[PDB]
DNA sequence: CCGACGTCGCATCAGC
DNA sequence: GCTGATGCGA
DNA sequence: GTCGG
């Protein structure tokens, strides 16, 4: 319908992020892309698009140029620019953001092949990102996620049957595929006013599910895992595990379940009901707008009750 | 006209 | 060596 | 780049 347009805008979004380092222009173009990607008509003019929220004068102008000419002179030009296309490309490596990508390209390091010849200039994160560059850009089919989940919950329970672990993200909402695995972990002994993560990562490495570590501290692990394999080996996958204190666990599960759009509406509703919800806690707003103490939460539902909404199933939380 | 555009954990850098 | 800033990803 | 106080 409007794929020419959404791809044009997504493309522009990446050059702002990765090349111009203008994070707010990346989000402007991304949000324009989203609003158009959902508009149920073939767009005829920039003025038509302009009516949608997220589309201003400058994107209206660019849509007019695309509609009339079938391209955008500025994109054509930036696309063919050696420096910029290279910088934009390198940022597809996990661990290389806009600033490292610039630095590499400044010194002549432009390609994956170049990165491979210069391992010594790569931090640990970036080396892992390069090693699995292709695997990381693959989606994970639900079936595989179900098998990953089988392993995580088994090994977690076996370290201590009192841990609670929940796989969140779009998988928890029922998506047919996923980009990574986001595990939320708590234990009754860990509260806000209270090695729990390390023992779980350790057991997942002992059975060779976790193959690599990007980062790991007392509350957050980010790394790489692989299902056990005649068959061709499974792709390596991104898994994060976070340890959240129990009295904030369900605020965390609700947040990390999303979608983004749902959480936004839920936060809207709560405000009008005189509550403030974030990732950690729900709190009452006083008459002048002063937030008081976090309220006890023991299930997701508790949160919905506080703001007089009806428990919605992960499956029904796209908006 | 002009500021907001989430916020934070970890790894690593820059300054002292 | 210590502390706070930065880059990055989420 | 877009919105909005
Ligand atoms: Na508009
Ligand atoms: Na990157």
């Amino acid at each position: 319908l409007n794929g020419g347009i959404t791809d044009m805008l997504t493309e522009l979004a990446n050059f702002e992020k990765n090349v111009s380092q203008a994070i707010h222009k990346y989000n402007a173009y991304r949000k324009a892309a989203s609003v158009i990607a959902k508009y149920p008509h073939k767009i005829k003019s920039g003025a038509e698009a302009k009516k949608l929220p997220g589309v201003g004068t400058k994107i209206a102008e660019k849509i007019d140029e695309f509609l009339a000419t079938g391209k955008l002179r500025k994109l054509e030009k930036i696309r063919q620019d050696d420096t910029s296309s290279s910088i934009n490309f390198l940022t597809r490596v996990s661990g290389i953001g806009p600033s490292a990508a610039r630095k590499f390209v400044d010194e002549g390091i432009k390609t994956l092949e170049d990165l491979r010849k210069n391992e010594d200039k790569l931090n640990h994160h970036q080396r892992i990102g390069l090693k699995y560059f292709g695997d990381f850009e693959k989606r994970i089919p639900r079936e595989e996620m179900l098998q990953m989940q089988d392993i995580v919950l088994n090994e977690v329970k076996k370290v201590d049957s009192e841990y609670i672990a929940t796989v969140c993200g779009s998988f928890r909402r029922g998506a047919e595929s996923s980009g990574d695995m986001d595990v939320l972990l708590t234990h009754p002994s860990f509260t806000s006013e209270s090695k729990l993560l390390h023992q779980v990562v350790e057991q997942l490495q002992k059975v060779h599910f976790i193959t690599d570590t990007l980062s790991k501290g007392e509350t957050k692990f980010m790394g790489v895992c692989q299902l056990p394999s005649d068959e061709k080996e499974y792709p390596h996958r991104r898994i994060d595990i976070r340890l959240i204190p129990k009295d904030q666990y369900y605020c965390g599960v609700l947040y990390f379940t999303g979608s983004d759009i749902f959480n936004k509406n839920m936060r809207a509703h709560a405000l009008e009901k005189g509550f403030t919800i974030n990732e950690y806690t729900i709190r009452p707003l006083g008459v002048t707008g002063v937030a008081g103490e976090p309220l006890p939460v023991d299930s997701e539902k508790d949160i919905f009750d506080y703001i007089q909404w009806k428990y919605r199933e992960p499956k029904d939380r796209s908006e």
